[PDB]
């Protein structure tokens, strides 16, 4: 795999980690919708809206299977720490016009 998930289900947008990079799922949309990161960083995306988002990467990407990460409640986050350079596309299950990227240097 090319990422490690610290916690696999949703946590508080106020437990956020020292050195995470944040991004904000507002507006519809992820607010940084191409991130470019190293390896070995941990990546937070947190859900400010009511309706819940979450972040989801078919199969081959992450690793084998496809990693469809939980549904973020409003004021919810979701981790990932990436540990091979690479590009991962992903988007959101209940809303797939809302897309994505980390690009891992
Ligand atoms: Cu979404």
């Amino acid at each position: 795999d090319k990422a490690t998930i610290p916690s696999e289900s949703p946590f508080a947008a106020a437990e956020v980690a020292d050195g995470a990079i944040v991004v904000d799922i507002a507006k519809m949309k992820y607010e940084t919708p191409e991130l470019h990161v190293k390896v070995g960083d941990t990546v937070t995306w947190i859900n400010r809206e009511a309706a819940p988002h979450n972040v989801h990467f078919v199969a081959g990407v992450l690793g084998e299977a496809a990693l469809k990460g939980p549904m973020m409640k409003k004021e919810q986050a979701y981790s990932l720490t990436f540990t091979e350079a690479g590009t991962y596309d992903y988007h959101c299950t209940p809303h797939p016009f809302m897309r994505g990227k980390v690009v891992v240097e």
